[PDB]
């Protein structure tokens, strides 16, 4: 009833990733500096936008997914096409942007939205037409039942106006920007703008399930960490036609893959860790607000840069880790953001135990705040010319977590 | 306390189709054949050998975790060591595969499956030392208490196998197939060979949870569907330079990219309908037995291989479209060899609404059975020409499952 949402979700995260792979399988080998750093950028603002675009997209389908309890075949099916409209998301918007003066561009990246959107719509009226079978609970079917008549909008709002946008791209398209509106109107329109009413349930913009935000944090995890050790494998091995590469003695053609071996290596750490900190802090939310996940999102943004970021490192370019680390301390700092809301609701979220002066309060805080601290550490190491001792310290990163049960207890060791 | 779980296999679900990416990453155009098909084949029997090694190694790995009911943040720490670990495991397969003979490949296999097996040697170890806090439950911590000295055995006994094979690589490597016991020990020796007691809770090789089998099936599900989409997008940007391909008329040099693109929108709706078999399935399992996992390994290995299906289909050469339904028919049979296996334990597994004569005995049977039917239908092409007409069988395949609550009526308009 629920396992749909789990193998969607886990196919959205593949999803949104997929731009990351052109950002690590680009040359950083300059066998024409500032044309191939332009090209990185390009690549990189891509990636970012189609993160943002996936996930807001994602959300709102996790938001109809809560406001639909219940799931039948015929469901299943619908969101299965969902599925595929929402999959094929980022070649459009790769498209768009690679385009953006020819209409056809922002023609497709507006079809394929619309196309989302009228799934959904079909979606939702499947689910009104039969109340007892899907919908959530008591409320959600014991009401006054225009909910549907709201809820359509909200599934209809995104997608309408880039029906305006389609219709503004041939026409004569400097606007082009009505887009935008799509992902800024569900986000805080309706939450300060205008709202529409007449007891109420609003599960509108509701803070989105732990379970799902959790799921989806997992899954892009995951997918950084196997990213990297899935380029090395399908393109390292050492060729057989190697014996007039190297003599033989495979060891020393394997040699040459050693520095991106060893990057993997940190890079898969430091994910692992990024992850171990998100899992201890989300075992403890109890309810995750709309800013947790808000927040959530631009972590897992920055963490799916971090590859390229290990990468650059492994490869007076001694600046290089420089930028290496400001990723991790993002992909960190905006985690460490979630944990500074507790102050929000202590009483709605981080359950009791994690609270201001808990059991363990100070545990989860250093153990979250490890990371951002160590990044502003080898940042700081600008002070100096060894500079490049940042991985042993990363390394004693990693080393930390396993001593640090004992470690925060020499702050109980402060008491005195 | 479980989460963790879900993080592990879903990384564990890419690292094992990792190996899937070069075989679609080949090139089939005869810009050969013959040694281009004997690459291909290389190719594939890496990748399934890879899924069944890695498949085995989650299964160990669940089962471990099985016996380890709680989590700790040490304990998590040595799950993503052990992560790390079992994710160098395809590089070490096809080095080792690409290198039979040299000692140092099979020597890189070798420590890298002891690796996976001592990190686990620490986990049951710290399991074992904190009873209260790790162990599963009240039949797991009191007892005998030298669940330790067996449990030992069955994570250590093989990695120590290949030990000695390890060895048999250096000093002088004929047999080299003691790693293939590593494989069939765990299976079925110790169900039939020799077990060790001496009250009993086995949980040496009990069944899998029925939520990890499929939590590991909806990311290879997933990562498949997406897997496809990646290559598209990341090798079919229209790169403005076309300027010089076709003029400009974008859709002109995008129409090019059209076959493999229609060759993803069928796969997709392909593996999105498979999965869909495998939920509704899956849904009503109560207890998924070891046969049943064994199946669907099986079923998933084939799943994983269905890509290079449909891009073969999409690119006399009309005997094509037989591969690509044999493997269909594959990736479906064990899918359905899986429902044949109610007889086993009708009160155990598949819960009783889907028995023999059961409420939708016939609805989930039909739904399951489709695609091998459907399959079978279209390699019966072999008595005719006009063949490619599978297509638009297989469109009719995806349209079924929607009007199939209905469709099954008609069985029960055959009641006269």
């Amino acid at each position: 009833s629920q396992r749909m949402l789990s193998f969607s979700d886990a196919l959205l995260s593949i999803i949104a990733t997929v731009m990351i792979l052109p950002v690590t399988h680009t040359e950083i080998s300059p066998e024409f500096d500032r044309s191939v750093q332009r090209l990185l950028a390009t690549r990189i603002a891509v990636y970012l936008m189609t993160f943002l675009i996936v996930t807001v997209a994602w959300a709102a389908h996790t938001r109809l997914f809560q406001v639909v309890g219940k799931t039948d075949d015929t469901l299943a099916l619908l969101n299965l096409a969902c599925m595929m409209t929402i999959t094929f998301l980022p070649y459009t918007f790769s498209l768009m942007v690679t385009f953006p003066d020819v209409p056809l561009g922002i023609f497709l990246f507006c079809v394929c939205v619309i196309a989302i959107g009228v799934v959904q719509a079909l979606i939702v009226g499947y689910a009104f037409h039969f109340p007892h079978l899907l919908s959530p609970q008591i409320q959600r079917s014991a009401h006054r039942a225009l909910y549907r008549r709201h809820v359509l909008g909200i599934v209809l709002q995104g997608p309408a106006l880039c029906f305006a946008a389609a219709i503004f791209s041939l026409f004569f398209p400097l606007s082009y920007l009505l887009m935008v509106t799509v992902i800024l109107l569900p986000y805080v329109s309706k939450v300060t703008g205008w709202c529409r009413d007449r007891v109420f349930s609003f599960d509108l913009h509701e803070p989105l399930s732990k379970e799902r935000v959790e799921a989806f944090s997992d899954g892009v995890y995951a997918i950084v960490a196997t990213l990297l050790i899935l380029d090395i494998c399908e393109d390292n091995v050492p060729d057989p036609k190697d014996v007039k590469e190297r003599s033989g003695s495979l060891v020393a053609a394997l040699s040459a893959t050693g520095p991106r071996f060893l990057a993997y290596f940190g890079s898969f750490a430091t994910v692992g860790l990024l992850w171990f900190a998100h899992h201890s802090l989300f075992l403890h939310v109890r309810k995750a607000t709309r800013a947790m996940g808000l927040l959530n999102t631009l972590s897992l943004a920055f963490v799916g840069g971090l590859p390229l970021a290990y990468q650059q490192t492994s490869a007076d370019e001694l600046e290089r880790v420089r930028v290496s680390c400001t990723i991790i301390f993002l992909a960190s700092i905006f985690q460490l953001a979630m944990w500074t809301t507790a102050l929000l609701h202590q009483a709605e979220t981080l359950q009791p135990s994690v609270w201001f002066g808990g059991r363990e309060h100070v545990l989860m805080f250093a153990k979250l705040a490890l990371y951002p601290c160590a990044s502003l550490l080898a940042f700081a190491s600008t002070c100096l010319l060894s500079r490049f001792s940042v991985g042993i310290f990363h390394l004693m990163q990693i080393a930390v977590p396993c001593a640090f049960l004992l470690l925060r207890l020499l702050v109980g060791l402060a008491l005195a």
